[PDB]
């Protein structure tokens, strides 16, 4: 029942997702110089080294708001894909998986936490 375990958590889960090969397209945010069309179909970029500097700024109140923006990466890649089967979008695909089937729990604890302390 720590209101607060969930950010060292979320910390612990982004320092995995960077050790993940699959987040190497999502570390920083995307190249505007390689992709120079991003921004036409991108309407707000979104990648892991931002995600993690908000969290660690104290700018997330809850495991959901930052639950909201690492799926935000994972929509923009499966916006920007020309392919469904291309390799930056597969990627996406298998990171995400590996980070719903992590917070999970982290969304679960937090929102029980809370319940108590209501209670
Ligand atoms: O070139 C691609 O397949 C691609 C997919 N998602 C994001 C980005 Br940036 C590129």
């Amino acid at each position: 029942y720590d209101i607060q375990a969930w950010k060292k958590q979320c910390e612990e889960l982004l320092n995995l997702i960077f050790q993940c090969e699959d987040s190497e397209p999502f570390r920083q945010p995307v190249d505007l110089l390689e992709y120079p069309d991003y921004r036409d179909i991108i309407d707000t970029p979104m990648d892991f080294a931002t995600v993690r500097e908000t969290l660690e700024a104290g700018n997330y109140e809850s495991p959901m708001e930052l639950c909201k923006d690492v799926r935000l990466i994972f929509s923009n890649s499966k916006a920007y894909t020309p392919s469904k089967r291309s390799r930056i979008y597969s990627m996406s695909l298998r990171l995400s998986a590996f980070f719903e089937e992590h917070i999970s729990s982290v969304l679960s604890d937090y929102k029980s936490a809370l319940r108590f302390h209501k209670r």
